[PDB]
């Protein structure tokens, strides 16, 4: 790959249901809790954690690379709070890709403070097909995912060193 | 099934997944099901993932279809609450050899 063009499938706006705004203090900047820029971390409005639908539908003409994440918590609690409801899932599918992960609740130890886990997995999207995500809860969402532009080959040379 | 046929046979197996609860329970009756395959060499358990997906074939259901080859004189056992495709066959080996899978277009002159 040798460019690629982000373009936004998932709107943080135009999804009306939950609350989007959540990030914590791993992702800080200078003491400022932040996340993932093109995530979109998905928790309940009003005791309400309702049905947690999505589609997208491929015009763009080259492939996509899209990502999503699972939530696991440390506690019972932890996930009481957020998504409200227990026994919760995650569901992505396409033409060719169908999974369903189901989350994790354990006592982790302490890796920048953290108990709670996040799990990635990434597909690529062809042509003219559809992406559907449904979820109870846990779900972590992409705002957008990748077009390839420049198809070619080049490398990842792994340096310390900097450009000149 | 035990195996008596004195040669190794493959053997392939499915489970359904559908789009709605709806589909579970018009087909299955209950729900929380599974589907268990083993033999000597293995044992698998499945849990049908109901979701929405695409038509495919006019279908967002899907089935996932899966194999173990079973070796002479041991026993393969199925156990399903729902969701079960199961095998009415397996196919024994009859011969074996240097042999392979071409890929062309064309057809046998
Ligand atoms: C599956 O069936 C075969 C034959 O029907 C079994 O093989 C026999 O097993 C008995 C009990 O151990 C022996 O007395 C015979 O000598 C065996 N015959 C042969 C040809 O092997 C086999 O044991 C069965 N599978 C299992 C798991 O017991
Ligand atoms: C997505 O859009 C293209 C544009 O014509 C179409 O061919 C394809 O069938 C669409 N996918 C769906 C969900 O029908």
């Amino acid at each position: 790959v040798k460019h690629f063009e982000k373009v936004k499938i998932l709107p943080k706006d135009r999804w009306t249901q939950h609350t989007t705004t959540g990030g914590s203090r791993a992702c800080a900047v200078s003491g400022n809790p932040s996340f993932f820029r093109n995530m979109v971390w998905l928790t309940e409005k009003g005791s309400n954690y309702p049905v947690a639908k999505g589609s997208y539908n491929n015009t763009s003409g080259e492939q996509m690379l899209i990502i999503w994440g699972v939530h696991h918590p440390n506690d019972e609690t932890e996930q009481r709070t957020l998504y409200q409801n227990v026994g919760t899932y995650v569901s992505v599918g396409t033409s060719t890709l169908n999974k369903r992960s189901t989350p994790e609740i354990a006592t982790r130890p302490k890796v920048n403070g953290q108990g709670g886990r996040m799990e990635f997995s990434w597909t690529l999207l062809d042509m003219w097909d559809t992406i559907n995500f449904e979820s109870t809860g846990n779900l972590i969402a992409p705002e957008y995912g990748f077009k390839i532009s420049k198809r070619g080959s080049s490398g990842i040379m792994k340096t310390e060193g900097t450009l000149e």
